[PDB]
């Protein structure tokens, strides 16, 4: 912070005395049900070396948990998202960079706890026939225990280059009716991969075992929000002043599969099975400062 | 702070009534996989007896885990960051120094827990004939317990001098599917170093029994984004105004192997077998109130 | 606070409608490894009985943590930072006096558990062969834990004086690989004093067999950094309007021996065994109000 | 607060459009051991129906934790302070008074458990002898558990007056290298009162078995540092304009004895042994407004 | 809150663009120990409906914890603050009246766990005299906690008028060397109320075996400091623009005793043994807005 | 928040540059023991289409907690507060409405662990006539815990119109001397509902079995103090500027009875026994901008 070191609070920070020109493109891509839009700043504070752009992509990415196939009432398939993804790219002509963004990834922690315990105890028996009894005993134990918080989902930057930046929210692990919690890798002898199954072994249709998505984690179904920001530079002695950057909203689904095992259900995930990728190109142009799709 | 001793705070900070002039510069070395990007500010308060130049070093160095080697079915390596680095260093022939930086190293914590337990308890039996039974016994308890936090990674501040400074991000210990947590050094006289071990005697290609990077820091494979701040004064007197430094942006690997032991596996880990190094050099123009690369 | 007496809030603080002069003086001291850095400020409040002036000791010590003797695989010493040290010094002559400081010492808390429980029971036993029986018994227990935080060092103000003030911080107690926590007396009969020893049977160089410098609390190695602040004021009234001041930074270094006795490792530690002290005079000018070394 | 009254926040302080005169005044005692400061400041809000003078009494008290005496190597004497004060007192005929103070008594808390609980319990047997034998047995628990913050010294407003107030910080309690904690009447049969005691059979000389101050609370050696607030008001009309206060810094030493029995060490810890006074007369003067001493 | 229902914050709050006048009435009781000071605000907002005057009520009123009988040396009684009350009153012929006041009484909370356990478990056996047997075991339990916090004291304001308000802070329940709570009907057929006992079968005369105040909670015996805000409004036609008001501080004490069975202490408390009222008449002056006593 | 949306923080607050005219309101009902306030606000903001008026109902109810008949040593009764409430309406012909208010409903919330435990042990024996015993048993165990906070009354925003808003504040349930919590329908077929019991075998008279008052939440006798804020908007346009407004303040009281059966305490208790309606009409002139009653 600048007042760990001596400064005024905010004294290095980019924008004042500058008029900053803003502007909001929304796009709807049907097909791919994402509702995409865009949020921009152009920020050329004249006491900062390059023009700046602050893109910041929003909107929503349904998550489109469901049944898609169906074989009889032994078999059924649920399609869901593993991850959404954003990313802009600027073409490798342009003399723009990519210069900052955010969020960008932070250390997870854990908690460890060691635990050390001596034991020692006496003891005198007696029966109603004078018999006297007696027992000494000692007993030691170590243990540790390891806490962390788990997410549903991670949200990680991708590694970034000043061209291209973006950001993947993966699904990590989730509690099935206070079970779990399970991930994409789970496995049971029994029931291979429980993650989306409601009933062990239930006597409904297979189509009709699959956990409630209101009981699951809301990303899979109702959508995931990007929030996510990009820094984007530019020098005001460059000879083109327009800059073209492509922006894309992604979906990848897993497919989750059950069937009845003659005395139960037993779950099956496919990794990365489909693709949803919705992309599309915008035009920044750093002298008429806006920004155009 | 300034509350703390009787003063206005914010009195003591420097910076204000300034005009302050920033910029940034960004470089991507793709063979290193590094954005490095420079913010700088020049702040000549001419109520401080010197000049300041604040350069904050952000961007990000990949990850870069990998499954690099494959020796058959029976031997994997996989190559992972332990350390990510940045350090700035001015020349020998230079007048500026490095006066402070952020962040510092803190002194961590533990929890303890000391426990004394103890107590009696009666007893009285009886058999369908006339036996009376009887106990009576005691018991005394002494158990530790040990608490504290434990990052992934942790962020040090290197013994600076005033013509160098830096930090390295080094890798701590991790949580292995709920297990461990592993260092560079868990040994297991079956399965060796589990660190990255994703099963320990699954039936599969080494190459596939790996840990997944969802699975584990996305420093280790995303990446690390720097924000280190580092503040260097100049005489508004001496006699040269422009000043050389160096930025080296580092990252060192180590190397998990993977190998089959006729029943299973088992792992190990070589420290520092890489070290990707990727310096520039900034010119630092006082006068102007510029810096270059 | 100022709201605990119904006053505006910085009401009585200092420092108002005044022009405060402020300045930075870096001295790296390479024979010691320190980066001493004062940063400095003079306050001359014209509704304040006094001139004021706020000295902010910073910079570095580095921990210096290292193997530096070695007898034979089977002997080796260690010699690391037991505590670090910050003084200011006012000459006895000297009319200006040390007023306040940052930080003090603060009061440490515990938290207490006692806990009280007891309970009956019964029972009822038989066998195939129609015997019948029963067991009735009772218990008590009274248990207590002890809570607290205990940080790898401790910052202590020294007492001080209205010409001298000072600061040590301390190494209190460390874990060791989950283990302890130990400190400067820990002792076994069998190992002895295991602070820094990294394995107990180890078949490894004496040398080799010292706690990873990582797994250990960063000052040890990479260094402290001081940010205390201290406070001079003087009288406007004063013949003379100058002052010196010594500044000592300091190190004090103990030694933790590892030799191989014949069946194990054993440890044993030795107190300030060395004390490396990097002494400065500064000039305070209350007129010009500046700092100079 | 304001808000909860329905009244702009801090409309009710006084301080406003009020031009404030401060002041230090700063005494060291040397046989005393004790840095005294005084930060005053004279608010004289037209608004108000009285002239205020807020005294801050800061500075440090040394603690002096020192081993005074030793009478052969099996005996020894150890001082510490049991108490630290601060006190202000207007002589009897003054006109001004004392009007608030910070900080006060806080009421202190406690947490509290009530547990129940109910069970049952079956167990079936047998041998290869053809036996099957059977248990079934209850048991009820009742158990609370009472959980408090202690802190190592307690900081107590004396009840005061409109001519006098007061603070004394008083011993409470202390760990004991993680035992106890032990107090100032604490004993044990065999040990007596273990609050400083190093070791119970060690061998060493008895002024060699006192605990080392780094492992006790700071305020034991090194000192405390008083922060306390005083208010006085004045009224305009009163025909003496001018005001003395005496103020007293104080500390009471206890002691604490080690003595071999011939088996073990055995403390004994006699209260209020010694006494150290340092009183100080300052010189209000309310139409200067101006302290002096 | 304002933002709640979409307001600008502050926007209803009264006091912008007023003069306010503030005053200080300090009267101390020395008979009944008690600092009294009334810390006022009229506040004559002309777009509030009504003229106002915030009256805060502080100082501190003393514990007086003490032994005041002696009836020989089985015999002793002690003296304790069972409550501290602090009350204003306007005549019932007064137009003024009493609007607002703070703290007022808060919804305390309670944590409650429930918690079902059931477990299985088998047991196989074996003698070298070659007898071979087993176990199985069935059991469930069901755990209930309850957990809340207890102030030593309680603050409750009391039931108000448009007349007279009023606070009183209460003794809850008190620890005594880490045992009880106890409260002033804790009865144990033994050793009957051991809330201030200080040992069980102590050989000390009676006198002598009372709690150490320092070991008990601050108020009993230092004091209670109020500070309760109450407001009141007056009709800016009224005839009559000067009000009358009283105030009164009191204190409740009870009576604790402890006499000496035969083989153990026994004591028992007489709640509200004595009441300490200390009243004062001040005069409010609407139109020259000022407080007189 | 605005922030959320990118939008400077408190760009559509309502109330900047408007003059608001606020008002207070105090009406005491003495056969209820009702302290009835209103502090009301107008906001004319010409900004926004409507006229506003902030009306806060506050000031306190008593509890009114007490035993009101012995009809007997062996029977009493006790009245208590089960229910406050507060309610605002406005007439059916009025043009005015209500269109915000708080506080509202929250979710509620609630903490839930699933644990599972498994183990092994083993367990050889041996005596002097040279058997030689031994044991292997496993074990497993699953328990969940809910974790829940109660409060001791739920504060309930009553299902609001255009026209009508209300709070009720409702008895949920109470710790009894660290036991239960009971509420209304506690039933015990020995002691009935201890809700309000002292003590179970007590032979003092019935009228003196029934709680402390102290050790039950202060609603039940010193009372509740509303806090509740209701805006109401009114078209500028609207062809009558006046509006009538009712308000009622009410307690609903249970009976809490105590008859001894002969061998002991059984408690009754009848819901809604007795409502205390206090009701009060205001007028608000939107032109003249005030609240009268």
């Amino acid at each position: 912070a600048d007042s760990d070191i001596n400064i005024k609070t905010g004294t290095t920070d980019i924008g004042s005395n500058t008029t900053v020109k803003t502007g909001d493109l929304v796009t709807y891509d049907k097909e791919n049900g994402m509702h995409k839009k865009v949020f921009y700043s152009f920020i050329d504070d004249k006491n900062h070396n390059k023009k700046l752009l602050v893109i910041r992509t929003k909107g929503t990415i349904a998550g489109q948990y469901r049944v898609y196939s169906e074989e009889g009432a032994n078999k059924s398939g649920l399609a869901w998202p593993s991850a959404f993804k954003v990313q802009l790219q600027l073409p490798d002509n342009e003399v723009a960079q990519i210069s900052d963004y955010y969020p960008r990834n932070s250390i997870d922690t854990k908690e460890y706890f060691s635990t050390l315990t001596y034991g020692f105890n006496g003891n005198v028996t007696g029966d109603d026939t004078g018999k006297i009894g007696g027992l000494i005993g000692a007993n030691v134990s170590i243990g540790h225990t390891l806490k962390y918080v788990q997410p549903d989902f991670k949200t990680i930057l991708e590694s970034p280059t000043d061209k291209k930046v973006g950001w993947k929210v993966i699904f990590n692990n989730m509690v099935n009716q206070n079970w779990g919690p399970y991930d994409r890798d789970s496995w049971n002898p029994v029931y291979g991969n429980q993650l989306f199954m409601k009933t062990r072994n239930g006597s409904m249709k297979a189509a009709d075992n699959f956990l409630d998505p209101n009981k699951a984690s809301s990303l899979l179904s109702s959508g995931f929000s990007p929030d996510f920001a990009t820094v984007i530079t530019m020098d005001r002695k460059a000879s083109k002043q327009q800059t073209n950057i492509d922006v894309i909203y992604e979906r990848v689904r897993d497919d989750y599969q059950l069937h009845w095992t003659s005395t139960n259900w037993k779950g099956t995930n496919t990794k990365d099975k489909w693709t949803d990728r919705s992309s599309e190109r915008y035009k920044i142009d750093w002298e008429k400062e806006e920004m155009t799709n």
